[PDB]
C-alpha cells in the first residue's frame, strides 16, 4: 500500500526566452517561449508516498536538503495531493546529472521529473498537457522539459491554459548540438517589474517566435540562428533598463560571443545564447560541432567546454 514511481527528465535551453511572469503564483508568463531539450543533462527522481510518512522529505544528490528547500518542496507536493485527491506525504530521492556547480540550471529537469514520477506513483495517467501544467507550477521551464527536441510553452492566461507542447521538426533535432562555454535582488521579476526596455522586449517577442517556428519548419539553420541570437540579446538588454540596471554577462562572455562570429565568418555557422548568468551556449549543427569546439579550445580550458546533443524523446519512466 506504499505508492512509488521514478522518472527521468532532461534540461532544456530557451531559444526564445521566457523572461517575466504575468502571474507569480501560477507561473503564467508574459510571452510564449521555445526551447530544445538536451541529451546530456537530466534529473532522476524517485517519489514514495506512505500513509505513515508525516511530512514531505527530499534527499537531493544523497544529502537531506536545508529548511528553505523543505518548505519549497512541501508546498509543491501540496498541489500534487490536491490534484490527486489525497493526503499522503512523500519521500523524494533525486539525483541531478546536471553541472549546477558550473552554473547550469536544474529546476526544469527537477520539476519535470518530479511531476512525471508523481503521475506514475499515483497512477494519474495525466495527459502530456496536464503533465506540463503540473511541472509549470514548480518552474516555468519545467513545463517544456516534459518534451524532447523543440518545445513551445504557450503562455495562455490561467492555470488551465498555460502549458507546453512538443514540436515535430521531422527529426531536425537529430542534426543539432549545443556547446556550453562555462564562464568564470535582480532577475526577470525586477526587470518585468521595472525595466524601461521591457515593452521593447514585448513588442518583438512574437515575431521572433514565429520566425523561429518558420525556420524549424524549413530546417533553416541560419534563419533559426539569427533570430534566436537577436532574441537572446534583447532579453539581456531588458535587464540594462531595470531599476537599477544589471547584467548577467562578463567580459569572458563577450569573448565567447566573438569567437562565435569568427566561426561564422569562417564557414562554421553557429549562434549563441545566454541565460541568467555568464555561460555562453552555442547552437551548432552536429556536422560542425567538433570544429567549433576546436576554436573554443584554442582559447578556453578543455574542462570549460561541454557538448550536448539534442534529445528526441521526452520525460521518461524509469522501471
Amino acid at each position: 500500500m506504499v505508492k512509488s514511481g521514478k522518472a527521468r527528465a532532461h534540461t532544456n535551453i530557451a531559444l526564445i526566452k521566457y523572461w517575466g511572469k504575468a502571474d507569480e503564483t501560477y507561473i503564467i508568463p508574459m510571452n510564449n517561449s521555445l526551447s530544445v531539450t538536451l541529451d546530456r543533462f537530466y534529473t532522476e527522481t524517485k517519489v514514495t508516498f506512505d500513509p505513515d510518512f508525516t511530512e514531505d522529505c527530499l534527499i537531493l544528490n544523497g544529502n537531506e536538503v536545508n529548511a528553505k528547500e523543505k518548505e519549497k518542496i512541501q508546498n509543491y507536493m501540496n498541489i500534487v495531493r490536491d490534484l490527486a485527491g489525497n493526503r499522503l506525504h512523500a519521500r523524494i530521492e533525486s539525483e541531478n546529472y546536471v553541472p549546477t556547480a558550473a552554473g547550469l540550471a536544474s529546476s526544469a529537469s527537477a520539476y519535470a521529473a518530479l511531476a512525471a514520477a508523481c503521475n506514475e506513483a499515483l497512477s494519474l495517467n495525466l495527459s502530456d498537457t496536464d503533465l506540463s501544467r503540473l511541472a509549470r507550477r514548480g518552474s516555468g521551464s519545467a513545463s517544456r522539459s516534459i518534451f524532447g527536441g523543440f518545445a513551445e510553452w504557450e503562455k495562455g492566461h490561467d492555470d488551465l491554459t498555460s502549458y507546453a507542447h512538443g514540436i515535430n521538426s521531422n527529426g531536425w533535432e537529430k542534426d543539432l548540438s549545443m556547446i556550453f562555454v562555462v564562464i568564470n535582488r535582480s532577475g526577470m521579476s525586477l526587470t518585468r517589474d521595472t525595466s524601461r526596455f521591457y515593452q521593447y522586449w514585448l513588442d518583438h517577442v512574437d515575431e521572433d517566435l514565429n520566425e523561429a517556428k518558420e525556420a524549424v519548419k524549413n530546417q533553416d539553420f541560419q534563419r533559426l540562428g539569427e533570430v534566436i541570437e537577436a532574441n537572446g540579446l534583447r532579453m539581456h538588454a531588458t535587464n540594462l533598463g531595470a531599476q537599477p540596471p544589471f547584467t548577467y554577462l562578463v567580459q569572458e562572455s563577450y569573448d565567447a560571443m566573438a569567437i562565435v562570429e569568427q566561426c561564422r565568418k569562417a564557414n562554421l555557422p553557429c549562434y549563441f545564447t545566454m541565460d541568467a548568468g555568464p555561460n555562453v551556449k552555442v547552437l551548432v549543427e552536429k556536422k560542425n560541432k567538433q570544429a567549433v569546439m576546436e576554436q573554443f579550445l584554442k582559447v578556453f580550458d578543455e574542462s570549460k567546454i561541454i557538448a550536448s546533443d539534442i534529445i528526441s524523446s521526452g520525460v521518461e519512466i524509469i522501471k
